[PDB]
RNA sequence: ACAU
DNA sequence: CGATGT
């Protein structure tokens, strides 16, 4: 129903999907980029939803925050609930590093526990997500 | 269908 | 119009 303003809100943007693939975390409230990921020349867009909520509770669990995350991937949310990125992207050369960092992150969840509620951006009633790239 |  | 996903 309501806006939990007190959050993080993570997005990916890419150019072209699959493409060139980058992240980042936002406080809801204010706007303010707490975080960014440094442009994956190829990935999909699943894969950096993915990874910027990982990265997301590493970065609030290292700051011993109880924020929750918004995300507005359905799938996401999903593969981080199952701790496994069900990605359909070819593994081979050129993918290796989307999928290295893919495959680190599915292993951190494997190996760290968290409370943080990770929450639907419910963009129909609200609009784009805060921490959107606007492209 | 829904979500990107 | 193309794509990634449940
Ligand atoms: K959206
Ligand atoms: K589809
Ligand atoms: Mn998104
Ligand atoms: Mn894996
Ligand atoms: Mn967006
Ligand atoms: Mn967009």
């Amino acid at each position: 129903e309501e806006i939990i303003w007190e959050s993080l809100s993570v997005d990916v943007g890419s150019q072209g999907n699959p493409g060139i693939v980058e992240y980042k975390g936002v406080d809801t409230k204010t706007g303010e980029v707490l975080f960014e990921r440094e442009p994956i020349p190829i990935g999909t867009n699943n894969m950096g939803e993915f990874l910027a909520i990982v990265h997301g509770l590493r970065y609030l669990k290292e700051r011993n925050s109880r924020k929750p995350i918004y995300s507005d991937s359905q799938t996401a949310i999903k593969w981080v609930k199952d701790k496994k990125a069900k990605s359909t992207l070819v593994r081979n050369e050129e993918t290796a590093l989307i999928w290295k960092l893919v495959d680190e992150a599915e292993e951190w969840l494997n190996t760290h526990t968290y409370e943080t509620p990770i929450l639907k951006w419910q963009t129909d009633k609200w609009g784009a997500i805060k921490a959107d790239y606007g492209r």
